């Protein structure tokens, strides 16, 4: 897998972000994770977390997996990096997301993410409290 550039258009919530990719606006859905909806417990905290991480980033990158690049709603499916740190992984590590929606095409970072979850759960963080 490889990283490609993109620029923030707008934060949406824990696991969706509007980015410009190859000069086109596109809503991206984070691969292999699930945040609570804003209306749910830790939704606001997940939203604020991703928002801060994407707004403070100098360099946003997107990384497609080996499978489907678009979901049935037209959202881009990627791992999103903020100055070299994966947002997908950072949410899991803080207990603001669960590893989820792990489909066979698009599972290159599964183990990495599950490691981060196992340590969030260990530390009883947020969702795991
Ligand atoms: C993360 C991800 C979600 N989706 C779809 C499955 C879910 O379908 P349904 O809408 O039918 O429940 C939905 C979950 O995203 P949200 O958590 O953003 O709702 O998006 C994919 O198809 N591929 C993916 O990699
Ligand atoms: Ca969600």
């Amino acid at each position: 897998l490889h990283k490609e550039p993109a620029t923030l258009i707008k934060a949406i919530d824990g696991d969706t972000v509007k980015l410009m990719y190859k000069g086109q606006p596109m809503t991206f859905r984070l691969l292999e994770v699930d945040t609570p909806e804003f209306n749910e417990k830790y939704g606001p905290e997940a939203s604020a977390f991703t928002k801060k991480m994407v707004e403070n980033a100098k360099k946003i990158e997107v990384e497609f997996d080996k499978g489907q690049r678009t979901d049935k709603y037209g959202r881009g499916l990627a791992y999103i990096y903020a100055d070299g740190k994966m947002v997908n992984e950072a949410l899991v590590r803080q207990g603001l997301a669960k590893v989820a929606y792990v489909y066979k095409g698009n599972n290159t970072h599964e183990q990495l993410l599950r490691k981060a979850e196992a340590q969030a759960k260990k530390e009883k963080l947020n969702i795991w409290s």
